[PDB]
């Protein structure tokens, strides 16, 4: 793979060197690693969470007796768990020799914490198993260990796929890079109020935008559409999961 | 190009190894092989085609009569050959030496379909010579033989340019992957009801997202930019094509 | 990196050969170069320029009065520069050694200009140093330098960072490719009215929709979208620039 030509800098204006944590050198090596394997399609949908949002502000008195505090984070790991296990291509990877998918039977889901020295993605083992403030409690807990450089790498390891929320900082949709051997990474966006067709007349729904990259490899476009639709459906009304 | 290390998944939980169909295996490959060669970009623009709309569904009892379904893809099919006429660059393919392009003087556009083996892209040929119910049809035959595997390779050869449609499952845009040596792919989503100005106030006007990938070597962003809107001209007025 | 086989393209149809410029060739090479050396993201995001273009609008007087057309890309251009001094690791280059960046202590910026003979990136140097309409000259100028093959090659070089700018064909958002070994390119696309709630109705504003490609080995998902946040609101008031 050609290099890029070396160019002087300086011969433009002052530069200054600053250097790379070992943590962003990893970073940066792993997703060129994932950049050149992985054929990257985007599939872009967004999911009307009105009611998810009345729910989560609702119980927020629970969650604080509990002292965990509810994000939209658990509720997304739990709608992508029960996902995971409905289309099990998801869930999956390809084997060393290209020629035979491993189906994982378990659900362990990772998600991306950007800390000082770099991006950091503890995994949540059995996500399909653990309740929400379960969840709630033990993403914070991850996140905290992160950033305070306490996250054992036992946890970094064996996750089936990725959830990467930005809605915090801002954006309306992005790219991400898929995690080779995992197979697909859900990105997440800044919610805002919408006018939606009811039909008759433009309603404001509050809409999540969702962005889920896949390893085109292994699965499809029509694949792809119809796990960001069932996940917008989901996340519409989580009641569903209980059925 | 460096590989993906090898992970011992069951460390982690229950695995299940099925196998890849050969045509998921080519279609692995073929992929792949397009993705590390062509620098990809992705223009999106919408169309509004509210009046394509109310055609089609008019012209549903001639449809019939006729024994075609009339959906949006030969309607799809007419409008991007037209403008493969107008617009070369697009229906040609870089030559081997790098420092040439075959312009092709022919239209022949393939579009996918997702059967349970894999990916197939039957091609059309001469596309700009078909009528509406034409293309209706042979698109319909071809996809059952597709789904069929009665499709011979034949018809699986030499198109210019290919549609990959998923407006049926869902979404609002994607970024489909440029069959090589083809040099762009329009991908088509859900199309919803949306507010848009009219100078005063919002009407609602039905639009079909569209997501253009082009190989940036041979088009430059202009030129897609360029494509997507005279496209986009092209469905909202069906009726430019004959002039 | 796995060849395309060749084709043989006109057993289906006529075919005819035209010949790539050398621009275009360096072009092609220069970017496939950056495609498979960057393992790329695009951030989108949109912002509200109502109150822009009224500023830009109304001071059309006195931009004619010093000759320069006044348009959105010299106001791109300096909120650009604000930001890429508050956020330095945007304008910076990864070391040949991989493990450190150089951070430029000054701000160039590139914009793209698509001539007849391929894409051109003339360079206006201390962009933070200039005033609107001194921008505004500058860009001018160098264009039509670009386009009468009057640029001489000492002004396509040492950029920090490119914009590209297709809002005046068309198009709702694309994902360019960074110019190695520059780190991000801001894609701009077509402005256009859209609702956004006010918290109680849905105002009409004028909203540019902005890309930004980013060479994720050195700028992280949380990185760039609190970059493209803060140019939205940097583009909503100007007048943040003042402080």
């Amino acid at each position: 793979i050609p290099p890029i030509p070396p160019v002087d800098f300086a011969k433009y204006g002052e530069i200054e060197e600053v250097p790379m944590t070992r943590l962003m050198q990893i970073g940066a090596t792993n997703l060129h690693r994932s950049w050149l394997n992985v054929p990257h399609v985007t599939q872009f949908e967004s999911a009307d969470i009105t009611e998810l949002e009345a729910f989560r502000v609702a119980q927020k008195a629970v969650a604080k007796k509990a002292g965990v505090k509810l994000t939209v984070l658990p509720l997304l790991l739990k709608a992508c768990a029960y996902l995971l296990k409905e289309l099990p291509d998801f869930n999956s990877s390809l084997a060393p020799s290209g020629q035979a998918l491993i189906r994982k039977k378990y659900v362990h889901i990772g998600f991306a914490v950007d800390t000082p020295d770099g991006l950091l993605v503890p995994v949540i083992r059995n996500v399909d198993q653990k309740s929400l403030l379960q969840l709630a409690a033990e993403a914070a807990e991850l996140a905290e260990k992160a950033r305070s450089k306490k996250l054992g790498a036992d946890a970094m390891q064996g996750a089936c796929f990725t959830i990467s929320s930005l809605g915090h900082i801002g954006g309306t949709a992005f790219t991400p890079i898929v995690n080779a051997p995992e197979v697909a990474i859900l990105g997440v966006s800044k919610a805002s109020m919408q006018p939606v067709w009811d039909g008759k007349a433009f309603q404001p729904r509050l809409m999540l935008p969702l962005s889920l990259s896949y390893d085109h490899r292994v699965i499809n476009g029509a694949a792809a559409a119809r796990f960001t639709k069932r996940l917008g459906d989901l996340l519409a009304d989580i009641r569903a999961i209980l059925l």
